[PDB]
This record gives structure tokens, sequence and C-alpha cells, in this order.
């Protein structure tokens, strides 16, 4: 019992670095206007639910653990389970916004990308609270007057229609292993794809957006962003291979949502047929996303045919010499016909960089992700275990899980910090 106690400040010491950290988390982000962002705005609603959580729920755990005994009586373990479980819920919730928003992010440009502000995040995670509430609080607080009695013995606490280890099987799949997954899909998939957002702007400003035709800089008709109609001057033919395009009768207009799908299409296009391509695909390999980018830009306008007949120059653009490559680039066609563009691509390849676009170049989702599924997952798997052994699982191994269920809401602060130098440098100070 000595040696019990001795051990037991453990958690208090894991609880204050919690909430300073969190605390940290909310004042940096108040305090300095280059944290304040649509994703550090996610950032701050999970830094407020690890507050909370940390302020009160492994505190009053400390205390449950310590005395065998439920001190308070029923109300108080009713508002403490409830605060617990909606806040840890909209923890995921938030999570799982994260993930979605970077998503929309990626794959809705024009829609989604465009029109995105810290507003919008705001009505989002409030939005986010409200669920979580209604979905746990009612039920944890209202369910012994629901059903007429408590099942709940005084002395020790817990939620009262949990009892069964089916329900709260059901339960946390539909609130854990289902969120997880897609979390982990909506992951993948924009590991996979996060360049299409800097190549977005950069053909963006390259070609510019209209949603109705309108004439080339040449005078070929040509529709959306960077997608080119017909050089042919008769109207109808372009309209009517746009129609083809988009499966519809565009009447010569097109919906911004179509738009941001045709350009998408466009580079996987332009991509896929610099995988295809022998020429552009070795050197595509040996190339930095900056200047990856930059080629990926090329071949979305000449095309693969066009882009490939370049090698005086994809030679040394492959051999990583810059100056000669340009130098070797000014002298062809392509510069003639639209130097300005041309002149930002090829700078972009010399420099490396995309301050010729004014370009900034998936972070910390990594991290975040990391932490919350190895600190849940042992509770859920000796969850999903107890479904089938009753008395398989000592009480003991449930207090543990629940702490590393905690210490997520430690640990995400210091992933913030570690991951982003910019909270490194806002924290020391
Ligand atoms: C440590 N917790 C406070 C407790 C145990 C863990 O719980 C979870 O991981 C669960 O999947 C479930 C646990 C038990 C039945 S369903 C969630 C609960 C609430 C939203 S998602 C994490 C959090 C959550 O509040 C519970």
């Amino acid at each position: 019992i000595w040696q019990v106690v001795f051990i037991a400040f453990l958690t208090g010491f894991l609880a204050l670095v919690t909430i300073i950290g969190n605390i940290l988390v909310i004042v940096a982000f108040k305090v300095n206007k280059q944290l304040k962002t649509v994703n550090n705005y996610f950032l701050l609603s999970l830094a407020c639910a690890d507050l909370i959580i940390g302020v009160i729920s492994m505190n009053l755990f400390t205390t449950y653990i310590i005395m065998n005994r439920w001190a308070l009586g029923n109300l108080a373990c009713d508002l403490w389970l409830s605060i617990d479980y909606v806040a840890s819920n909209a923890s995921v919730m938030n999570l799982l916004v994260i993930s979605f928003d970077r998503y929309f992010s990626i794959t809705r440009p024009l829609t989604y990308r465009a029109k995105r502000t810290t507003k919008r995040a705001g009505v989002m995670i409030g939005l986010a609270w409200v669920i979580s509430f209604v979905l746990w609080a009612p039920a944890i607080l209202f369910w012994q007057y629901f059903v007429g009695k408590r099942t709940v013995p005084p002395g020790e606490c817990f939620i009262q229609f949990l009892s069964e280890p089916t329900i709260t099987f059901g339960t946390a799949i539909a609130a854990f292993y289902m969120p997880v997954t897609i979390m982990t899909i909506l992951y993948w998939r924009i590991y996979k794809e996060t360049e299409k957002m800097n190549i977005f702007e950069m053909l963006r400003i390259d070609e510019g957006l209209r949603l109705k035709i309108y004439k080339d800089t040449e005078g070929y008709y040509t529709i959306g962003i960077g997608h080119l109609l017909t050089k042919s001057p008769s109207l109808n033919a372009a309209k009517s291979e746009l129609d083809k395009a988009i499966g519809r009768n565009t009447n010569g207009v097109i919906t911004k949502d179509e738009a941001e799908k045709l350009f998408n299409q466009d580079v996987d296009a332009a991509v896929r047929g610099i995988l295809r391509n022998a020429k552009l695909k070795p050197v595509y390999d040996s190339l930095d996303a900056v200047r990856r980018a930059a080629l990926i830009n090329m071949v979305f306008q000449m095309g693969e045919t066009g882009v490939a007949g370049f090698t005086n120059s994809l030679r040394m653009l492959q051999q990583k010499r810059w100056d000669e490559a340009a130098v070797n680039l000014a002298k062809s066609r392509w510069y003639n016909q639209t130097p300005n563009r041309a002149k930002r691509v090829i700078t972009t390849f010399r420099t490396g960089t995309w301050d010729a676009y004014l370009i900034k170049e998936a972070q910390t989702l990594s991290a975040i992700l990391l932490a919350f599924i190895i600190t849940w997952t042992p509770y859920n798997i000796m969850v999903l275990v107890n479904t089938f052994c009753d008395s398989c699982i000592p009480k003991t191994y449930w207090n543990l899980g629940y702490w590393l269920c905690y210490i997520n809401s430690t640990v995400n602060p210091v992933c913030y910090a570690l991951c982003n130098k910019t909270f490194r440098t806002t924290f020391k100070t």
C-alpha cells in the first residue's frame, strides 16, 4: 500500500503535463497570428478536448483508483463520465473532421480549398461537440430515469447501459473501429495525393480559370483550367467536344465542380502519361516535388508526345544540370509561343523552389493519428476481447487502458510542437 501510494502520483505528473501542454497550445495559437489557420484551428479544438480531459478526467480517475471506492456519489459519477465520453468522442470526431478536411482540400480544389476559412472550421467543430454531447450525455445521465431504476451500486462507478459486453462491443466499433478505419483510408489517400495541391496552384496561376468558353492567347478554344477544347475556329466543334467531355449539354458553360473534376482528370492523365512514357518517366523519377511538378506542368500543356521531344533538355534535367537545361529550353519553339508561363516553369526548374509562383510547399496527421490509435486500440482490443470471455480481464487492465486513452491527450500537444517548429519557437518564448 505504501509503495502503491508512492507510485500513484505518477498519474498526477502526467495530468499536469497534459494540462500545461494543452494550455500552451491554446495560448500560443491565440497570441501568434502565424499559428492562426484552418488546420491549426482544428488542432486548437483538439488541444481543448485534451485540456478539459486532462484537468478533470485524469484526476478524478486518479482519485477513484486510489480510494478503491467512489466517494462523490451518483451525480458526480454521472457528470464525470459524460464530460469524459462526450469529450473524447469530440476528440475522435475532431480527428475525422481533420482528415476529411485535408481530403476535400486535395480532391475538391475549387469547391473546398477556395472557400475555406476559420469561420467555417469553427462551425464544423462546434457542430461536432454538439453531436458528441447529444450522443453520450443524454444516455449516460438519463438512462436511469428512463429504465426506472439504477443498476449502479454505490461505491463503484461506471456507465449504466454499458454493463453488457456486447452493446459495449458494437458501440466501440461504431465509435472507434469504424472512424479509425476511415481515418486510415483517407490518410493513405492523402499521403499518396499530397502534391496535387501544389501542382494545382501551379497550373492555376499559369493557365487561370474560366467557366465559360473563351479564346486562348493563341486563339484556340479552351475551357476550365488548362483544358484545351479545340484549335478549330468553329465554335460548334469546341462546344461539341466539350459536351463529349462533360457528358452533358454544356451550352458553353460549366459549374466549378465540373471544372475542378476536369482539372483532376487532366492532371491524372498527365502523370499517367509521364509514367507510361519511356522518356519522361526515368527523368521524372529523379525529380524533387517542385521540379517534378514543373514537368507535370509542361506535360499537362503540350502532352506526353510533346514534352518527350525535349530529349536534349531531358538529358541534363536527369543529370541534375540546371542552368544548362534552362538554356536548352529557352531556345525552343515552346518558349517562343508563350514565354511568360514557360519562364515561370523554367525558373521553377533552376531554383527548385516555388518562389517563382510564390507558392507554399499530410503534416502532423501521421503523428496525431499514430498516438491516437496506439493509445486507444489496447483498450478497444481489450473490449473486443471481453466480449467473448467474462472473467479474463482484471479491473487493473481496464484502468491501464484508460490511462493510455489519457496519455493520448497528453501526447497530442507534444506531437504538435515536435512536428511544427512554429509551435516549438512559440512555446519556447
Ligand atoms: C478513456 N476514455 C475516456 C474511455 C475509454 C476509451 O473509450 C473508447 O475508445 C470508445 O471507443 C469506447 C469505450 C468503451 C465503450 S465505447 C469511445 C468512447 C466514447 C467515444 S469513443 C477512450 C476514452 C473514451 O471515453 C472512453
